[PDB]
Order: C-alpha cells, then sequence, then structure tokens
C-alpha cells in the first residue's frame, strides 16, 4: 500500500 | 493499492 | 486498485 | 480498477 | 473497470 | 486490454 | 492491462 | 498491469 | 504492476 | 511493484 498526499501554496 | 491526491494554489 | 485525485488553482 | 479525476482553475 | 473524469475552468 | 484517453486545451 | 490518461493545459 | 497518469500547465 | 504519475506546473 | 510520483513546481 502506497499513500501520498502534498500540498503546495 | 496505490493512493495518491496533490493540491496547487 | 489505482487511485489518483489532483487540483490545480 | 482505474479511478482517476482532476480539476484544472 | 476505467474511471475518468475531468474539468478545465 | 489497452484503456487510453487525453485531453489537450 | 494497459491504463493511461494525460491532461495538457 | 501498467497505470500511468501524468498534468501539464 | 507498474504505477506512475507525475505532476509539472 | 514499481510506485513513482513526483512534483514539478
Amino acid at each position: 500500500q502506497y499513500n501520498n498526499q502534498n500540498n503546495f501554496v
């Protein structure tokens, strides 16, 4: 299981 | 299972 | 299962 | 199962 | 099953 | 099974 | 199974 | 199974 | 299984 | 299993 999340402001 | 989410403001 | 979502503002 | 959604503003 | 949806504003 | 979709704005 | 999707803005 | 998705803004 | 996703802003 | 994701701002 590969879980990825990223936020760029 | 591959789970991906990204936000670009 | 491949799950993908991305938001570009 | 391939699930894809993207939003471009 | 291939599920695709995209929005371009 | 070959599944292909592309969007060009 | 080959699954491909690309978006070009 | 080959799963590919790319976004170009 | 080959899983690939890339975002270019 | 090969899992790859990259973001370029």
